[PDB]
């Protein structure tokens, strides 16, 4: 219960165990569960102990924005290793969600992960996956 959570299955965004995000909120959507938003340039959300096994390759988030912006993927902190940035175009409204992915770089083992924000976004949840 409550054990390590793995890279290849949705890691939801509301689940952090850190941010930097002074008007940053949790709320819940339509269809079910909870989005972060809110979110301004610099922000970010960090997840402790995500179990990359031996790699993964690829994220896919699902979120929500009106105007293209990105999410970098960062290693144990805001300022650390960047694996891939994540290019979010317009989803038209905060209110419709679709999944967008990129390349990271080769990621494996326990690790924790960052989401780094440079614009408005919403973000439900993220996954791993090996290209
Ligand atoms: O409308 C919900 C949506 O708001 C987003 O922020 C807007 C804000 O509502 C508006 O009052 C302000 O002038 O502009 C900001 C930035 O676009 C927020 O980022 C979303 O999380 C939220 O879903
Ligand atoms: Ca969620």
């Amino acid at each position: 219960v409550g054990g390590t959570r793995s890279a290849f299955s949705n890691i939801q965004a509301e689940d952090y165990d850190s941010s930097y995000g002074p008007n940053l909120q949790i709320f819940s959507l339509p269809g079910g569960g909870s989005a972060i938003g809110y979110i301004e340039n610099g922000y970010s959300t960090t997840y402790k102990n995500i179990d990359f096994g031996d790699g993964a390759t690829s994220v896919t988030a699902r979120v929500a924005t009106q105007n293209a912006t990105t999410i970098q993927v960062r290693l144990g902190s805001p300022s650390g290793t960047l694996l891939g940035t994540i290019y979010v175009g317009s989803t038209g409204s905060f209110d419709t969600y679709r999944d967008v992915s990129a390349t990271i770089s080769n990621t494996a083992g326990v690790k924790d992960i960052v989401l780094v924000f440079s614009g408005p976004v919403n973000v439900d949840w993220f996954v791993f996956s090996k290209s």
